[PDB]
């Protein structure tokens, strides 16, 4: 599913991401925009053989099982295919663990490089939230 910007912000707020671990909602919508263009079905292969999955491009080396990343963990305890559902529950729950891992949303390189330090509130401007 390809989410609308305000549509995603609302689903994200309902699932408890607004200021989760101190990160305002616009950070999460920004991250989704540049990770996946709001597409739940986005997948991307990494150089190390792992793959990023879903709206927030969660990686198979640490967070989900896809059966093809040797020596990897499944810390969110889910198949990576769950991260591609039009229901973003799996992705949000896993992102809560990821953002809690020590480095905040720096875990998302696209957030560090494209969202961090910017006016992220722009990503939720105009939405009925
Ligand atoms: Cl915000
Ligand atoms: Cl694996
Ligand atoms: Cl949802
Ligand atoms: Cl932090
Ligand atoms: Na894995």
């Amino acid at each position: 599913k390809v989410f609308g910007r305000c549509e995603l912000a609302a689903a994200m707020k309902r699932h408890g991401l607004d200021n989760y671990r101190g990160y305002s909602l616009g950070n999460w919508v920004c991250a989704a925009k540049f990770e996946s263009n709001f597409n739940t079905q986005a997948t991307n292969r990494n150089t190390d053989g792992s793959t990023d999955y879903g709206i927030l491009q969660i990686n198979s080396r640490w967070w989900c099982n896809d059966g093809r990343t040797p020596g990897s963990r499944n810390l969110c305890n889910i198949p990576c295919s769950a991260l591609l559902s039009s229901d973003i529950t799996a992705s949000v729950n896993c992102a809560k663990k990821i953002v809690s891992d020590g480095n905040g949303m720096n875990a998302w390189v696209a957030w560090r490089n494209r969202c961090k330090g910017t006016d992220v509130q722009a990503w939720i401007r105009g939405c009925r939230l």
